[PDB]
DNA sequence: GACCACGGCGCC
DNA sequence: GGCGCCGTGGTC
């Protein structure tokens, strides 16, 4: 790319591109150059040249196509290397890595941006040839998916502004009362942000016991789990705990939201992070709208005010237990797989020994908890229970479902061999620490690398359900709006919305056949909370 | 102003 | 197990 040629490149061209900020609905397009056979092609007017592309063709490729959206121009993502670079080694999640590890550098200038992508692009291409699998990954998965990410963010979801400006003061006013009687009880008015001050006050001053310390500094922790266990010790932990809790939803949602509505648009535009986790997980961020909360009445509040375009209804499908299934597929354990066949069902039933929707959450921590390694010692005390018999309430688990054991250690032993596991459709991750000689170190290394595959394959499910499932809404003229790990949320207009929520259901549940069925719950509403029921 | 480590905590 | 964001106490 070291001659310049004027604008426009031919096309196939590599593209860079520099933007004023981070988050491409936000963003000034500050630069755009195309790079193809030996040439850097720089715009003189980056907006007007973006009419110019048949497709963003190069690193970060979604962000540019998510930008021209937002100015009207049907421009999809096509290659990118960070993609190439994240099947063959998830720890790639930055342009500054690949660069480094696979031949070049990051700089802020748009021409080099994209004489870089089409280097990057070559050697990883290469790399990624004859590993079949994540080649198919890339162009079945990866590739399409990142064209659908960026007509969801680009879409955005809609945001009851007033109610939640309303509903601010109210949450501000209670606060007040919580503060004013902890400060009662302390003796004295204090920083009830400051976890410092908040030690010094519950074990100084007012003689409490210390129950835990703090990761990497060894502080009296102040976590919820602490208190929670000091709850009957002193009146001001009650206060403090809900104090923290109202805080924490008015500091995250309450108040940020409102105020991120894009002018354009009237909507929240998140970011849905594609080369970020260990696992082949999406993230959401800026704003992170993969954790709104919905566990708590305030939560459940906070969550009535994403809503659906006027004359539109929200329609939300979220696949049951799909790690479960997952796992009953991978392992093979007979009893399992029948319990799926049969209809039976697992969340439910620890709940009712530990039931509406409430108690049966607190049952997810539990039978999951214990499956990813929870220790008896952690399972006893976030039971509520004695730590007997052995454990014992997590043992027989294994006798019961005996092959899921089995699939752990053969999991474990290959990940040993090889370096990596693998979900169903290949996607790996790298766990050099499994031949660790610390055992700490060595069995926090044993729970992600069986996790891997189970958290990974139902990613790699969604993800292939979104791509099958996108261009039927369009045809529908309904809209995907955010992804949650295991749901999906859509928007239709009213007289459809009964027709998405039928083909969304079975599209998601046929997306492929495993040894057991997938099942998908949905439900439809003028808001996300009612549209979950 | 920007950025940092930490503890803490929201969701799957 | 997997994420991203917040306020505090802090540096530059
Ligand atoms: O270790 N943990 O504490 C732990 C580990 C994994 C956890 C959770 C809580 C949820 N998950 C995982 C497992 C699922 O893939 C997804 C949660 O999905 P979900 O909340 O919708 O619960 P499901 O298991 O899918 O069942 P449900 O949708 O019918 O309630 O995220 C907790
Ligand atoms: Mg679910
Ligand atoms: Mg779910
Ligand atoms: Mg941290
Ligand atoms: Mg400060
Ligand atoms: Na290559």
């Amino acid at each position: 790319a070291l001659e310049e040629a004027p604008w426009p490149p031919p096309e196939g061209a590599f593209v860079g591109f520099v933007l004023s900020r981070k988050e491409p609905m936000w963003a000034d397009l500050l630069a755009l150059a195309a790079a193809r056979g030996g040439r850097v092609h720089r715009a003189p007017e980056p907006y007007k040249a973006l009419r110019d592309l048949k497709e963003a063709r190069g690193l970060l490729a979604k962000d540019l196509s998510v930008l021209a959206l937002r100015e009207g121009l049907g421009l999809p993502p096509g290659d990118d290397p960070m993609l190439l670079a994240y099947l063959l080694d998830p720890s790639n999640t930055t342009p500054e890595g690949v660069a480094r590890r696979y031949g070049g550098e990051w700089t802020e200038e748009a021409g080099e941006r994209a004489a870089l992508s089409e280097r990057l692009f070559a050697n990883l291409w290469g790399r990624l040839e004859g590993e079949e699998r994540l080649l198919w990954l890339y162009r079945e998965v990866e590739r399409p998916l990142s064209a659908v990410l960026a007509h969801m963010e680009a879409t955005g979801v809609r945001l009851d502004v007033a109610y939640l400006r309303a509903l601010s003061l109210e949450v501000a006013e209670e606060i007040a009362r919580l503060e004013a009687e902890v400060f009662r009880l302390a003796g004295h008015p204090f920083n009830l942000n400051s976890r410092d001050q908040l030690e010094r006050v519950l074990f100084d001053e007012l003689g409490l016991p210390a129950i835990g310390k703090t990761e990497k500094t060894g502080k009296r922790s102040t976590s919820a789990a602490v208190l929670e266990a000091l709850r009957e010790a002193h009146p001001i932990v009650e206060k403090i705990l809900q104090y923290r809790e109202l805080t924490k939803l008015k500091s995250t949602y309450i108040d940020p939201l409102p105020d991120l509505i894009h002018p354009r648009t009237g909507r929240l535009h998140t970011r849905f992070n594609q080369t970020a986790t260990a696992t082949g997980r999406l993230s959401s961020s800026d704003p992170n709208l993969q954790n709104i909360p919905v566990r708590t009445p305030l939560g459940q509040r906070i969550r009535r005010a994403f809503i659906a375009e006027e004359g539109w209804l929200l329609v939300a499908l979220d696949y049951s237990q799909i790690e479960l299934r997952v796992l009953a597929h991978l392992s093979g354990d007979e009893n399992l797989i029948r319990v799926f066949q049969e209809g039976r069902d697992i969340h439910t039933e620890t709940a009712s020994w530990m039931v509406d929707p409430l108690m049966r959450r607190a049952a997810k921590t539990i039978n999951f908890g214990v499956l990813y390694g929870m220790s008896a010692h952690r399972l006893s005390q976030e039971l509520a229970i004695p730590y007997e018999e052995a454990q014992a309430f997590i043992e027989r688990y294994f006798q019961s479902f005996p092959k899921v054991r089995a699939w752990i250690e053969k999991t474990l032993e290959e990940g040993r061999r090889r370096g990596y596991v693998e979900t169903l459709f290949g996607r790996r991750r790298y766990v050099p620490d499994l031949e660790a000689r610390v055992k700490s170190v060595r069995e926090a290394a044993e729970r992600m690398a069986f996790n891997m595959p189970v958290q990974g394959t139902a990613a790699d499910l969604m993800k292939l359900a979104m791509v099958k499932l996108f261009p039927r809404l369009e045809e529908m003229g309904a809209r995907m709006l955010l992804q949650v790990h295991d749901e999906l949320v859509l928007e239709a207009p009213k007289e459809r919305a009964e027709a998405v929520a039928r083909l969304a259901k079975e599209v998601m549940e046929g997306v492929y056949p495993l040894a057991v069925p997938l099942e998908v719950e949905v439900g439809i509403g003028e808001d996300w909370l009612s549209a979950k029921e």
